[PDB]
């Protein structure tokens, strides 16, 4: 998008979580120890 409000691609989720995206192109974040699912990006959690 033209405003670049995700978090940039260059900074890795942590570690044991992938991304995803559905067919429509929504992202979405798995927690494989936890074995949990969420549509909100973990990495904002460490954003100042």
């Amino acid at each position: 998008g033209a405003m670049g409000f995700e978090i940039p691609d260059d900074v890795p989720l942590p570690a044991g979580w992938e991304m995803a995206k559905t067919s429509s192109g929504q992202r979405y974040f798995l927690n494989h120890i936890d074995q949990t699912t969420t549509w909100q990006d973990p990495r904002k959690a460490m954003l100042s």
